[PDB]
RNA sequence: GGUUAAGCGACUAAGCGUACACGGUGGAUGCCCUGGCAGUCAGAGGCGAUGAAGGACGUGCUAAUCUGCGAUAAGCGUCGG
């Protein structure tokens, strides 16, 4: 997914990163909740967090 | 054969002893090595304010401990195998 997010920009980039945070708070409610099933969500989710902010800090500058 | 008298007198085991048979307990002996000990031949001889040694807390689909890891948390990017 990296080669793909990396075309996007600081912006565009942090609505991802909102957006996968958004999800993954939904995820969190139904998983708690012990509505879920599909258990293996959130572990996508946080990994994919995980991946924009990495984008985030090599694009920052460094 | 009957009665009496005299003499002698086996068989008892509440328990115990010894022998043998079979058991219980217990964890020695034998065999074993994912642990150690002593060295040889090579390395390396340091880590730390770019925050160490060592820790607390947390981190999973996780209830706990160990292992790894640090709010990007049993992990993220890139390059090779």
């Amino acid at each position: 997914k990296a080669k793909e997010l990396r075309e996007k920009s600081v912006e565009e980039l942090n609505t991802e990163l909102l957006n996968l945070l958004r999800e993954q708070f939904n995820l969190r409610m139904q998983a708690a909740s012990g509505q879920l099933q599909q258990s293996h969500l959130l572990k996508q989710v946080r990994r994919d967090v995980a991946r924009v902010k990495t984008l985030l800090n090599e694009k920052a500058g460094a």
